[PDB]
C-alpha cells in the first residue's frame, strides 16, 4: 500500500489524527489522513499511479487527494503551519488527535504518542497540546465540547480553565465566522448533539455567537421531549427518516425574532424545508395548534396535516394533548386506500368525492 513506496522513495508515511483515534476505539473509517516526512505529493501521485486511480494535487496546500473505491485518501507533507512528524502533530488540537501510526515497513503497527494521547484516551479526557491552543484557534473551544459530547469525555483541569478563559475573553465572537458555522453544522450531525448542546449551555458558547440569545428552562425541556419524539419516530418508521439535527436548532431560535433568525438560518446554509418550517413556525403555527385542538373529526386532522411537512408534525408531537392525534395520523389515517368498482360507479369532481368517502370511512 504505502510503506512499500515510502521505502522505495526513502520517505516516511504515517496514518495521522482522528483516524488513529477511531482505530484505537475500534471504529470503522473509510476516510484516511496521512502525514509524511518527505515529499507527500509525489508519494501520493505514485500511489495513484500504481493503483491506476485519479489524483488531485494541491501544490498550494502541499497536499494531495486521491480516492480508491469509496475509500478516500488525503496525503499531506509534514509541516509546522522541513518539519518532523512531531512538529506537524503538536500544532493540532487535542491529544487523542495528536497521535500517529506508522505504515512504514520496519515500524509498521507502531502508535507514536508524544503527548500521552492514549493516556488521555483511556481516561475519557479532552486535552489541548499547548496552553494557548484556544486563543490560537478559537474553533477548538466548540470542538472540544463536541468530542466531549460525542465520546462522553471530560475536559481536563487545564483544558477547562483555558476554555473558560478564552470564552470569557470573548474570543469566540471575534473568531472567523465561517469556521464557526462549519463546526456548528458538523455538531448537529452528531447523535450525541444534544449532549453537545448541554456542554454548550454549560460553557455558554451560543450566547457568544447568536444575536440576543439566552437560555431558559422551557427550551431545554422541549429539547428533551424532542429527543423523546425523535427516538420514538426513528424507532417506528425507518424509511421516513430525516435530519433531526436542524429541529433542535429551530427549537433554540424559537424565542428569537424572525428577521435575525432567518438571517441566521440563511447564514447556516440550511436546507429549504428547514427554513420553510421556521417561517411556518413563526406565524401560522399558533392558529394551526388552535384549529388542531378544535378538530372534532379525524378526517379534519387528516386534511390539516396533509399539506404539512413531516418535520412539522414531529415538532407538533411535543404537545401531550396532541400526541395521540399525531400518532393516529401517522399509524392509521394516512394509510387509507380504496377499491376499484366504487371508483367506477363514481365515474358512471372526482377528487372531491374521493375526499368525501375519506371523510366517511376515516371517522370510524
Ligand atoms: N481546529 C483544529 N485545530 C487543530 N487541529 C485540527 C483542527 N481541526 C482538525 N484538526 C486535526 O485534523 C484531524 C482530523 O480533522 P477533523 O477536523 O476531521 O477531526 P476528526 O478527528 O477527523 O473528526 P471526525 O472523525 O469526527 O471527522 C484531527 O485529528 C486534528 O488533529
Ligand atoms: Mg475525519
Amino acid at each position: 500500500m504505502v510503506g512499500q513506496i515510502a521505502k522505495e522513495m526513502g520517505l516516511r508515511a504515517y496514518i495521522v489524527g482522528g483516524v488513529v483515534r477511531d482505530i484505537l476505539l475500534g471504529k470503522e473509517v473509510w476516510d484516511v489522513d496521512f502525514v509524511v516526512e518527505g515529499n507527500a505529493i509525489e508519494l501520493a501521485k505514485e500511489l495513484a499511479r500504481r493503483h491506476g486511480v485519479n489524483v488531485h494535487p494541491f501544490p498550494e496546500f502541499g497536499t494531495a487527494h486521491l480516492k480508491i473505491g469509496k475509500l478516500k485518501l488525503e496525503f499531506a507533507t509534514a509541516r509546522r503551519e522541513p518539519a518532523s512528524l512531531k512538529e506537524d502533530l503538536i500544532r493540532r488540537d487535542f491529544t487523542i488527535n495528536a497521535m500517529a501510526i506508522s505504515v512504514n515497513l520496519e515500524d509498521y503497527g507502531t502508535l507514536i504518542d508524544y503527548f500521552g494521547g492514549l493516556r488521555d484516551l483511556k481516561d475519557k479526557v479532552i486535552r489541548v497540546l499547548h496552553p494557548v491552543s484556544f486563543i490560537e484557534d478559537p474553533v477548538r473551544i466548540l470542538r472540544a465540547l463536541r468530542f466531549a459530547g460525542r465520546l462522553n469525555f471530560k475536559l481536563s483541569r487545564s483544558t477547562e480553565k483555558l476554555l473558560k478563559q478564552a470564552v470569557n475573553l470573548g474570543l469566540l465572537k471575534e473568531a472567523p465566522r465561517g469556521r464557526l458555522i462549519n463546526e456548528i453544522k458538523l455538531a448537529l450531525r452528531e447523535d450525541r448533539f444534544l449532549e453537545i448542546l448541554e456542554l454548550y449551555r454549560k460553557y455558554r458558547v451560543l450566547e457568544e455567537i447568536i444575536e440576543g440569545f439566552q437560555w431558559n428552562e422551557k427550551v431545554l425541556q422541549k429539547l428533551y421531549a424532542l429527543r423523546k419524539v425523535v427516538d420514538w419516530h426513528a424507532l417506528e418508521f425507518s424509511e421516513e427518516r430525516i435530519d433531526y439535527g436542524w429541529l433542535y436548532l429551530l427549537i433554540l431560535i424559537s424565542n428569537l425574532d424572525y428577521e435575525r433568525g432567518k438571517h441566521f438560518l440563511e447564514e447556516m446554509s440550511a436546507p429549504s424545508w428547514v427554513r420553510e418550517t421556521y417561517k411556518f413556525m413563526k406565524f401560522k403555527l399558533g392558529s394551526l395548534k388552535e384549529e388542531l385542538k378544535k378538530a372534532k373529526e379525524n378526517y379534519e386532522v387528516y386534511r390539516l396535516l396533509k399539506p404539512l411537512h413531516t418535520s412539522v408534525l414531529l415538532l407538533l408531537m411535543l404537545e401531550e394533548e396532541l400526541k395521540e392525534k399525531i400518532k393516529l395520523y401517522l399509524e392509521k389515517l394516512r394509510k387509507v386506500k380504496l377499491p376499484k368498482e366504487k371508483i367506477e360507479e363514481l365515474k358512471k369532481e372526482l377528487g372531491e368525492r374521493i375526499e368525501e368517502l375519506k371523510r366517511e370511512i376515516m371517522n370510524k
